[PDB]
């Protein structure tokens, strides 16, 4: 049973992740960091090159994977990990719960071009609108992730 962020893009996990397993000397893992270097292509590349669903399969698979790790660990997730059946069993599950508006601030250009569903912004706001039940029924805790970094390990670390 590890300790597992969840969010949709941007909502700050990657490091949080880093931080938390830094306070409590585990081991950090992030899913997106796993499978682009096991395939050798960015994210990105991964969506251009094999197709979205390839991806998928990579992402439902290192859940199944994961599952049968022995220490405890922090997880870093990439957006898209709840709409995986086998999700459920993983670890305790922390949503970083921030808006739409908050979210997209805070990603530079470069940064946006990183994430192949950011392309057209009207439509990554439905997902966002769509995603928003997938977090909260994968969830065992809600944080408000708004203010700082520290504000929301605060809130993490009191749920042990
Ligand atoms: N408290 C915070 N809330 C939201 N975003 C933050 C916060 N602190 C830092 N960030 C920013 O989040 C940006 C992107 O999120 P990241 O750390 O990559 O995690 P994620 O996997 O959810 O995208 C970082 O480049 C950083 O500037
Ligand atoms: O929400 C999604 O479908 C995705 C979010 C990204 O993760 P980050 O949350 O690190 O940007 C990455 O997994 C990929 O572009 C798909």
């Amino acid at each position: 049973q590890h300790l597992v962020l969840i969010g949709f893009m941007g909502s700050g996990k990657s490091s949080l992740a880093q931080e938390l397993g830094l306070a409590l000397k585990l081991e950090v893992l992030d899913t997106d960091m796993i499978i682009s270097e096991r395939v050798g292509l960015s994210v990105r590349e991964i969506f251009e090159e094999l197709g979205e669903d390839n991806f998928r399969m990579f992402e439902k698979n290192l859940i199944d994977e994961l599952k049968t790790l022995k220490t405890p660990h922090v997880i870093s997730t990439g957006g898209g990990i709840v709409m995986h059946e086998n999700l459920k069993g993983l670890g305790t599950t922390f949503y970083l719960k921030m808006d739409f508006e908050t979210l997209i601030k805070r990603l530079n250009q470069k940064e946006r071009e990183k994430r192949p569903l950011l392309n057209n912004l009207t439509q990554a706001k439905e997902l966002f609108e769509k995603r928003q039940a997938l977090y909260e029924k994968n969830a065992s805790f809600i944080i408000d992730a708004r203010g700082g970094l520290n504000n929301s390990l605060k809130q993490v670390l009191q749920f042990i």
